[PDB]
Order: C-alpha cells, then sequence, then structure tokens
C-alpha cells in the first residue's frame, strides 16, 4: 500500500493545487463585484446629487408659476368682463352711432382708440363709421388677443387717449350707450397688454426651467435604471460565488482529513 500511500499524496497535491483554482477564481468574482460596487454606489451619489438639483430647481419653477398666476388673474377679469359687454348691445345704439352726422368728442376718441389697438392709422370720420359698423367687427374684438399688440401703440394709447380726463367709462357711454363697453374694453386691454410685459420673460423663463427639470429627471431615472441594473448583475456573482465558496473548502476538508490516516 506504499505505492498508494505515496500516490494518494500526490493525489491531493493535486487537489491542493486545484485549490489554488478554486480559491483564486473566487478571489476574481469578487474582484468583479467590487469593480461593479465600486462603480454602483458611484452611480448612486449621482443619483441624490440629481434629486435634490431637480428639487430647488422645482421650487423656483413652483414660485414662477404661481407668480404668473396672480399677474394674469389681477388684470384678467376686468377685460373677459368687457369682452362680452361689447356683445350685450341691441342694435338702437349701433345706429345711434352709425348714422352720426356729428359725434361727439367721446365717441369719436372711443372709435378711435379702437381704431388703433385694431391696427388702423386711419382717423378719418366716415371710413372710421363704416369701418365700425361691420359684420367681422365685433367678432374681431371678442376674437382679440391681447398678444398682437405692439410695444409703441401701448404709449401711443397711453400718451394720448387715457392720459386724457376725458378717455372714461361714464363720459363715453353717456355720449353713447355702444362706445362705453369699449372704452372699458380698451381700457382692460392695455392693461392685459401692459401686464404682459411682465409676463413675456416669465413665461420663456419656465421654458428653460421646465425642460432643464424633464432633462434631468430623464438623466436621474437612465441613473436609477443603470444602478438597478447592477444591483442585479451583481446579485448573481454574489450567488455563484457563495456557492463556489461551499466547494474549495468542502475540498479542503479532505485534503486535511485524509493526512490524518496516512500519520
Amino acid at each position: 500500500t506504499v505505492d498508494q500511500v505515496e500516490e494518494l499524496r500526490r493525489d491531493l497535491r493535486i487537489k491542493s493545487q486545484e485549490l489554488e483554482v478554486k480559491n483564486a477564481a473566487a478571489n476574481d468574482k469578487l474582484k468583479k463585484m467590487v469593480k461593479d460596487q465600486q462603480e454602483a454606489e458611484k452611480k448612486k451619489v449621482m443619483s441624490q446629487e440629481i434629486q435634490e438639483q431637480l428639487h430647488k430647481q422645482q421650487e423656483v419653477i413652483a414660485d414662477k408659476q404661481m407668480s404668473v398666476k396672480e399677474d394674469l388673474d389681477k388684470v384678467e377679469p376686468a377685460v373677459i368682463e368687457a369682452q362680452n359687454a361689447v356683445k350685450s348691445i341691441k342694435k338702437q345704439h349701433l345706429v345711434e352711432v352709425r348714422s352720426m352726422a356729428n359725434p361727439p368728442a367721446a365717441v369719436k376718441l372711443a372709435l378711435e382708440s379702437i381704431c388703433l389697438l385694431l391696427g388702423e392709422s386711419t382717423t378719418d370720420w366716415k371710413q372710421i363709421r363704416s369701418i365700425i359698423m361691420r359684420e367681422n367687427f365685433i367678432p374681431t374684438i371678442v376674437n382679440f388677443s391681447a398678444e398682437e399688440i405692439s410695444d409703441a401703440i401701448r404709449e401711443k394709447m397711453k400718451k394720448n387717449y387715457m392720459s386724457n380726463p376725458s378717455y372714461n367709462y361714464e363720459i363715453v357711454n353717456r355720449a353713447s350707450l355702444a362706445c362705453g363697453p369699449m372704452v372699458k374694453w380698451a381700457i382692460a386691454q392695455l392693461n392685459y397688454a401692459d401686464m404682459l410685459k411682465r409676463v413675456e420673460p416669465l413665461r420663456n423663463e419656465l421654458q428653460k426651467l421646465e425642460d432643464d427639470a424633464k432633462d434631468n429627471q430623464q438623466k436621474a431615472n437612465e441613473v436609477e435604471q443603470m444602478i438597478r441594473d447592477l444591483e442585479a448583475s451583481i446579485a448573481r456573482y454574489k450567488e455563484e460565488y457563495a456557492v463556489l465558496i461551499s466547494e474549495a473548502q468542502a475540498i479542503k476538508a479532505d485534503l486535511a482529513a485524509v493526512e490524518a490516516k496516512v500519520n
């Protein structure tokens, strides 16, 4: 059995030599994980380093959004109020105006201001009065978005019309029941048209932020995507090395035991 004793010995020699194989292989798998982790934790810190920026960003967004809300809710109610005061007209006043030979100051005024707003250089009377009584007129005024006014005609209005003590509702209405409504209109309109010079950068600002927020949101998911993709591709190696270790040492058990008997 001496031959056998020695061949058992060299057989163990193999077994150990191959335990180099298993053990070192394990040590390799672990290196793989430690690397994957080294990018996983990394990406995690990145993840919140985003989350909080997105937060602050959104705070700003909310502030300016409410700012808009109030800014518009201020001057808006007076507008649609007047936008329908123009379609509450009985035609009695419509021809009170349309067949005007020689108009009072206030009506000529009102219709002039309107003709300005809607974009008419002509301040000639008769043409103005025919222009007034038309099929399109009223619908234009109802469809008239204040976003269609230059930053010049605003002050043309302010400087000439509303600064003058006769451009008012009581006066203009007393003059004619028709021009009153649209006086109110042009007024509330002049106000909104003002306000939108304050809102015109706000909106264009929310733009810059909303985008980069959503832009950041996406770049935040791509991370958590990656982060989870590692969590899953690490979990393999975890359960792999684990079972692997139960091998090297179970083998490493026989290697000690058999020398205990040849001794």
